[PDB]
């Protein structure tokens, strides 16, 4: 299953968020790898969380690099929040 996710950085307006299509089976390590190469920020520095429109405003940390997006129940249309 492919997830279409919004990608938000802290300084961005909600109106200017990016999107990416990612497999749900992708590990958090590999999502950080992708973001690291895009942003030129080290993998070790990235902090990822997500939010669902089902529970507006609640952030869930994507903490365990070995686990997948699916493990955390990230769904189509959710928003990945990226900090460093
Ligand atoms: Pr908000
Ligand atoms: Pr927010
Ligand atoms: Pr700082």
């Amino acid at each position: 299953q492919l997830l279409t996710l919004k990608i938000k950085y802290p300084h961005q307006l909600d109106q200017k968020v990016l999107e990416k299509q990612l497999p749900g089976s992708m590990t958090i390590q590999k999502v950080k790898g992708l973001l690291s190469r895009l942003l030129k920020v080290p993998v070790s520095d990235l902090l990822l969380s997500y939010e669902s429109p089902k529970k507006p405003g609640r952030e869930i940390e994507l903490e365990n690099d070995l686990k997948s997006l699916q493990f955390y129940s990230v769904e189509n249309g959710d928003c990945l929040l990226v900090r460093w």
